[PDB]
């Protein structure tokens, strides 16, 4: 239904350091909860468009486009590592009138950014809802989807060609992990940030190169994931909602990683990796119920 123009015309923009980030912000009013939605690779705030209306009745809902993605600014040095994204997203957090306690709803690399933000601002966290999330370092490939060889390929010089020239993540990976078929308006919304070939597509390539593989990953990312995984593994006072996807992609592995995490509820919905496009109403209602139980 809702087109890219329709969605981004509901969004605001805010200067962030040298650049600017676009974001959805629900209409100002009286509200008891503030919920931030973080997408990952290769999507944008558009990914939450059908989830958010089920949470807005009870929360101010923010959804930023990460730097270089959606309608946020492109960085001239083309450097979009995890640590760069966190720099701009942290500044964004500081610029949108957040109350003292927020709930984070995150997905894919958005969960990596959000988990790290929560671990660094533990006093600001009311709750965490996560799905298909970066919950741990990948220490043995046998407990995870078998993408070892794909990651090796994407780290190779063939990565530049697959992504920058052929837009592999948008054109092949994205539709392959959505059970239904996206309308052309929906698929154009995901295309829009990356229509120009070359370095405009750089974030969708840098993101998989950051994947924290023990002994094979960037060590700044590994150290961050290890530290937020330790903290999460005993976060007794942080109510957590793991939305498990069936069949999912990482969902099976995440179930095993977090089986002994305290204060995590699990709700299951139908979907592959981009579960928001297959079960948005179930995902939004679960978040609504989760916030309702918080009070
Ligand atoms: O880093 C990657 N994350 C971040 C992440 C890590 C651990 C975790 O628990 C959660 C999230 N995710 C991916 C995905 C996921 C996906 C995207 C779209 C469709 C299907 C699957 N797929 C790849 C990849 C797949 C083929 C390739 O040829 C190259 C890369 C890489 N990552």
């Amino acid at each position: 239904t809702a087109t890219g123009d329709e969605w981004w015309a509901k969004c605001k923009q805010v200067d962030v350091l040298d650049s600017e980030m676009s974001y959805y912000d629900s209409d100002p009013g009286k509200h008891k909860n503030t919920v931030i939605f973080l997408h990952g690779n290769p999507t944008s705030s558009y990914l939450w468009r059908n989830v958010i209306p089920h949470v807005e009745p009870l929360a101010r809902c923010l959804a930023p486009d990460l730097i270089g993605m959606g309608k946020s600014g492109k960085l001239p040095n083309h450097s979009y590592r995890f640590v760069d994204h966190y720099r701009y997203l942290s500044a964004w957090f500081d610029s949108v009138n957040l109350p003292e306690k927020v709930t984070i709803v995150c997905h894919d690399w958005g969960s990596g950014l959000g988990f790290h933000w929560c671990n660094e601002h533990r006093d600001r966290v009311k709750g965490i809802v996560h799905m298909e999330s970066v919950v741990d370092v990948i220490e043995s490939w046998d407990e995870w989807p078998d993408i070892e060889e794909d990651i090796a390929l994407i780290k190779s010089e063939a990565g530049e060609e697959m992504v920058l020239k052929k837009n592999f993540f948008i054109e092949r990976l994205l539709p392959s992990s959505i059970m239904r078929k996206l309308s052309e308006e929906e698929m154009d919304a995901y295309r829009e940030p990356f229509v120009e070939p070359g370095e405009s597509r750089r974030p969708t390539l840098t993101w998989p190169r950051e994947i924290p593989i023990k002994g094979d990953g960037p060590e700044d990312v590994i150290e961050i994931v290890k530290s937020y995984n330790k903290w999460l593994s005993t976060s007794k006072d942080i109510p957590k909602l793991f939305i498990n996807a069936d069949p999912g992609f990482f969902s099976n592995a995440i179930k095993k990683v977090t089986k002994n995490w305290p204060n995590q509820k699990t709700v299951t919905v139908k979907g592959l990796h981009f579960l928001q496009e297959d079960s948005p109403e179930e995902i939004g209602e679960a978040i609504a119920d989760f916030l309702n139980e918080l009070t």
